[PDB]
């Protein structure tokens, strides 16, 4: 189906990609070294669904960090887009401004569906551990309780 699965080590070039960041910050994956990272996509700023899951990370977040775990979120919108959403729902990690579509291109979230050409994010997750393998990976995420199901996947594995 997809050609980012688990078991799949991140690249070298997609781990030294500049990534822009809400806050006009930026990142490249390869600062998650030794950390676990959700790395958690989804369609559009400002939806019903989009600010649901943001707020399910945002309260779990610190059950996150307690396990050397952090959370960001993309999308295609811009940094002013995702600093206006930030703001709005009091979001306390980041979301990266994926505009010219690497990240969703890299982990094959781009998708085509149905109403009624509709190309966008397949809203999709994935668990990517210290040494940069995809641990697990959701793909069609329905909204409600993800967040946790997410959460609790790492605990499990953190046993």
């Amino acid at each position: 189906g997809s050609h980012m699965n688990i078991g799949d080590t991140l690249n070298h070039s997609l781990l030294n990609h500049p990534l822009m960041l809400s806050g006009s910050t930026c990142k490249t994956l390869s600062d998650y070294t030794n950390q676990w990272l959700v790395l958690y996509f989804y369609p559009k700023d400002n939806t019903p669904g989009s600010s649901t899951e943001g707020l399910e990370f945002n309260l779990l977040l610190p059950q996150f960090e307690q396990i050397n775990a952090t959370v960001l979120g993309v999308s295609r919108d811009s940094v002013k887009s995702h600093d206006s959403f930030c703001a709005k729902q009091g979001f306390t990690f980041p979301l990266v401004s994926d505009s010219d579509a690497i990240l969703c291109k890299a982990f094959d979230v781009i998708k085509e569906k149905t109403m009624y050409q509709v190309i966008g994010i397949e809203r999709s997750t994935f668990l990517i551990g210290p040494t940069h393998r995809i641990v697990e990976a959701w793909r069609q995420v329905k909204v409600p309780g993800h967040a946790e199901e997410v959460l609790n996947k790492l605990k499990a594995h953190a046993e």
